[PDB]
């Protein structure tokens, strides 16, 4: 029964058109539209994008097509028929490829209720292109944007708009591997200008906060550390050299090592980082220990002891107030500010 | 001669709706349905999924398409007639996407007993999102929900509801890479609640056991070793430097290249985890040689040779203490608790 | 000509069902069945599974649909006229995925032969799982099983049965790129057993061995040839430390850095493995060096000079002869047995 | 409406054809068409190929099927209606493989202007194939081409021409991970000579810069400084070998690891590149020091001091000079030049 | 009007059968294809195949559907008329897949000519599976090829031949990442036997020479230069042992992490390939320092002192004989002959 009656609105009995758009030659048609996102993962440093599938709720009401006459509340139509009926045209602007799930039955849900409002959900998985700036890496922040705009109808054909209430809805627990989502969702309009006219866009912005912790233990504190080890190699005897200058020499291959195999785990690119910064800062003074004591070894070859002696309480000084300005400097720098 | 008493059943002969579900305007539909899964595999850190292709069988009774009159029992129809008879309208909630199997001849299967039973099963490839916590790696336990809901049926529509005996069942032998599968396998309900009301799904929880075993001979061992090694460079005489000062040296760089490996080989994870904990301990100690026996060798240069020797008993006692206690800490903490 | 006269036997002329087996309510129809693969590749530890292609040949013959009147032998119907005619249903039991190749023209080949004898052949590229002990890693014997059964028909209505002559024909010069398939190839019957019946499948067995020889020259002697250099550092002086313990930490360092490197290239498994075994006891022998010479550096600072040389001379014969018993039991349990 | 008097047009009524192009059997075709690009990616030494999804944009009138009877302007007809009018066959010469967005709605979007002319814009994402020479891999420039040709029609039957203003239209914020795009991008004509005639192309080159700051940081000076180190090591004793010879070892293997991790990290590549040239290089000044340190150790062993002098002052001046003249040879032939 | 003449010869109007092959019970049919190739790419050890899109152009003529009475010369018809028309029915014998490419228009072209002549061309993406022995890796000289075999029709039925002028065609300038494309394209016939009959495939080979210079410069150069620091350590004191025994640990050192950073960098393979051998060889050099120097440093501890000189000299001598006379074999053997 309610498939016939289905037949008599969205079927050539009567009259209805899948071409043409509700209120053709007049008012612009508004779909109240929100999602409710399933999932994020893989996002990429190197595709420069991430994957996310999502519920996609639509919501219009087409003057036409409207029964008030049948006795059932609602309606529901089989995703084969979907076709009859108008729907809004809408891809997401940003997107490198999207799909449908056919699993099962057809995801596609539709819903013509009585007044003649329609309710059009369906769920997408779809791989979105965030731009991502990894200037600092360790401390970074970053902003994912979604957007959805109709495409082929101007400003004058049809408008997209948020939900009022719970507009874009996180599904909870999503514990991304690499990130955190951060709590708060700030959507807002957006509009583009064209030759053509305007169109319609609604830009969803999710904050994904990079956590550094695993790099805070993991790459910095093992290099400071060596760098501590070198400081202790300048309080090493004015005499000696191959336990001191080995001390040096020793902290130089540790530093490169551990320089390189960070070089190998992080996500490869080819501008400088902040991370990267750093490794190179460290190893710079790792270096300047054996410079400094290189030049008291080849002074020490009465004045010239007492230059080296200088040389000695100036480094102790030196080198750790450097490090600890640099430090100051950097973190300050880099994490928030 | 079952076709065509299939095709009066099924066929606009008679009547008969694929849009409409059994008792339409009356009591809700339970489908009975159990799963026997072929695989599990590509357990990713990375996309925080896993993949899993299984056999959904499906069991409802619509009191219509029923005959009794035919001589045959049950009945089967070809999977292009399958549109013809209405299907109960299922997803996975958690999946990023899945595949029907066509190859050879199409692996959906239905059967239409005499009584009005229905048989419906399908096999299904699917890739199913897990929330994974390896906040604990090494001594990891993670668990992995399959929930199956329907699609656009409120309670009052449909129910699913799993198989008394044997409702889901791990086909022997799968032997996970990196896992083992634990075998007892926890299913329960689950109720969604929306807006638009309450929707049905079950959930199935297998528990999946990370084995340390890998993890406890390639990382740990050689580590713990280099600590002892470390240790015995504190028996190291009170007078010689470059072969002290060279175990310990000699120490740091092989506990930096051995952190290095581990942290190319583990899965890439910016939150801090067990393992890393434990390795920068261990860096932490090696660290320790050095700065107490620098500490030693500084003083050394009457009552700071009894201080040294008293510094050096007191690092004998300290460090296998220090470490056993933290040992004591760790094993329990991460390892059940 | 051949089209319409196919067109009279296929067609709704006459009689045909292409739902309907041959022999309904009847004896059992025999399908036999052999393949001819292609090729093997992508076999990874860690989606548990291989990639092939094959050449499915089955045939059957079917009472209904023999002309014997017609000039012509045999016949051949268009692929997609496949459907007109039943074909046995068949799927792998074991894959993840699998495909048609559509390629320039389509790929299926029936022909329908004059006493009514059918030969349906079909090309599939399809990933098989297997299950793999990598227990014993460099030493590997895998199994790899084929397994075809039919789907939705219970040993009432069919069977599956291999060829006579070459029922699994291996395309030559296949050169798998890490193993060496074992020319035998031991084909079997395998029967399921469930709630609805039995039904039938044929396995097919491919021995894989790998070949060791890369670990063997990259991995084992480098490693074993350090363990002499640590023999050769028990030679050292009974007087000086730092080129002696120098000996043994670089011993051990290079060791370390061996063991992380090979932990890199292997394949990533969690529970241990023979390689894994292997390395890490050459690293026990390798501290064991440090172990009994720290004893011997110890006991130095006459009697403990003589416990230090009988030290000395027990080290020289145990750790060959300790490492000769070692390597007996460990390459015979390996390497066959 | 609109859509009927679209079918009288583009339907069987009166009479069109899908299968012959405008002016059939006269003047040739003009296909004015330009494209925005959405994003680029995935830009792999590997596959030696780019990732990019475009929206096309195509403009060509037929004088046949232009109304200017009917009060509406322009017109938009259903993407399944897109068949019934002839479109320009056009692929692009160069991609893998690319495909069309079906995400929600279509992607293809068309317009029939009231004087006839055709608007045809769709959505491709697509992978084309640029051929890279690494042959200087830090200082590199690549150069894409994106090239458009018609499929099966001569100059005689249609020519694919840029648009005047804003042909090629970069969407602003792409922020390739791995190299900056040249604000300039340089389009200009192709033309395909055949046995079977000549045919059109449009031929598209976007200027990528590789940006060599990661490779600076993290490559070249650390393996520069420590070559200064072994500068550093020249100066050494004119007596002592270990912490001399010592600082020479440490030296090189140092440099050693360095060139191991950055192989590790670069793109793979079997001809020589510019950042192995200069590794290479570096291990070789790297080795002289202990070549010219070495002839001056066995030297050594009144004339003979003489000559170690006038070696060791020589090396001093030699070193630095040598590597600066390298240096200024270097930089200048890689970079621009 | 091309179109309903076209629909004249090709439709159901007189009479035609795309089942039935041009010349039915008569003599073979010849299609004379040639392929014009856009690209290579993805040659992997891993998978055992690369990836190649080309211009697939058959020709062959039918003595019906030749008109000859039409004004036009030759005629197209639409990608969606293609099947009306027989098409000789042609896989690769070797690929693992494949597919065509549907972006924009349909790449599939065909025309028809006057005297009944047919030009059939269409762009195939697609894979093949090349077997590739690395048994010399760096020195490496590997053969592709592509065979093109009729499927389902035997000798008597159809056969294919190239085209006598450019049968196969390279695109210019494909610059394969990690190969050299030798410019001699050798192509022949192949015949396939089989119990069903004789089947005709065209094979063609391209030979592809791996370019050694990235090995030449990144693993074999640093490798021998550490052989000759040993050999300078062979120079050193013949009392001290911490510099020397130093030299040669180092030297030990750096070849193994050499050695293992290279087995990072190479492609996966379980059976020994030459680099491996050579890398292993200059291990056991580098080994045999410090053994032929530890009988040294042990036979010191008058007569003992002679053999330690003639040791040394002995070793002097051997060395650089012994390794280049394993150059002179190495070499000769894996290069060319
Ligand atoms: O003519 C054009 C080209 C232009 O391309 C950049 C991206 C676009 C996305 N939407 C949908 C198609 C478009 C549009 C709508 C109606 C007529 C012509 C037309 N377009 C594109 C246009 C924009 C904006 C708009
Ligand atoms: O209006 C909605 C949106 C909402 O989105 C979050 C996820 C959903 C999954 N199932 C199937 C579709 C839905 C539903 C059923 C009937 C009418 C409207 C409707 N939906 C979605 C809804 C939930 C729950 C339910
Ligand atoms: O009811 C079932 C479920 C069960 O699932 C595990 C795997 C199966 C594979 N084949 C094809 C489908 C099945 C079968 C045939 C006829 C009626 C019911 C039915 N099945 C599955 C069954 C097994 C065995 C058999
Ligand atoms: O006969 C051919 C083969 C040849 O192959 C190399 C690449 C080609 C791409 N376009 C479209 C097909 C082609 C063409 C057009 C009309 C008749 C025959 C024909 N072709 C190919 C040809 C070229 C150029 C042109
Ligand atoms: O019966 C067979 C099986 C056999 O399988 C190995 C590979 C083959 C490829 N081509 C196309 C199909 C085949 C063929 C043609 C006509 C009748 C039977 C038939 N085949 C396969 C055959 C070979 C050769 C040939």
């Amino acid at each position: 029964a309610p498939s016939e009656f289905l037949d008599k609105l969205m079927g050539k009995v009567s009259g209805y058109d899948a071409r043409i758009r509700p209120n053709f030659k007049g008012p612009p048609v508004n779909v109240t539209c929100n999602i409710f996102i399933n999932s994020f993962g893989s996002i990429a440093e190197t595709t420069m994008d991430y994957r996310v599938n999502i519920f996609l709720r639509q919501q219009w009401n087409d003057p036409r097509l409207a029964y008030s006459e049948y006795p059932d509340d609602s309606l529901d139509l089989d995703p084969s028929m979907l076709d009859s009926i108008w729907k809004p045209d809408l891809f997401f602007a940003n997107e490198k490829g999207a799909n449908f799930h056919e699993v099962t039955t057809d995801n596609k849900l539709l819903r013509i209720s009585k007044n003649g409002n329609v309710l059009y959900s369906i769920r997408i998985t779809l791989v979105l292109a965030c731009p991502m700036d990894l200037k600092n890496f360790p401390m970074d922040v970053q902003t994912c944007i979604m957007q959805l705009e109709s495409f082929g109808y101007t400003m004058n054909d049809l408008i997209f708009e948020w939900d009022e209430k719970g507009a874009v809805q996180v599904a909870d627990g999503l514990t991304l591997p690499q990130f955190i989502l951060k709590e708060e969702k700030d959507l807002r309009y957006c509009t583009k200008h064209y030759n053509t006219g305007k169109f319609t866009c609604i830009e969803a912005r999710f904050h994904l906060e990079r956590q550094m912790g695993y790099y805070l233990i993991q790459m910095y504190i093992p290099s400071l550390l060596i760098v501590i080890l070198s400081w202790v190699s300048f309080w090493i005897n004015m005499d000696a050299a191959p336990a001191r200058v080995g001390l040096g020499i020793t902290t130089v291959l540790t530093m490169t090592t551990q320089s390189s195999g960070s070089r190998a785990s992080l996500p490869k690119v080819s501008y400088v980082k902040a991370i990267d910064i750093w490794m190179a800062v460290c190893l710079l003074f790792v270096f300047s220990a054996l410079l400094e004591y290189a030049a008291v070894n080849f002074i020490a070859r009465k004045l010239f002891i007492s230059r080296a002696k200088r040389i000695d309480t100036v480094s102790r000084v030196a080198f750790p107030l450097v490090f600890l300005i640099f430090n100051i400097f950097y973190w300050i720098t880099y994490k928030l500010v």
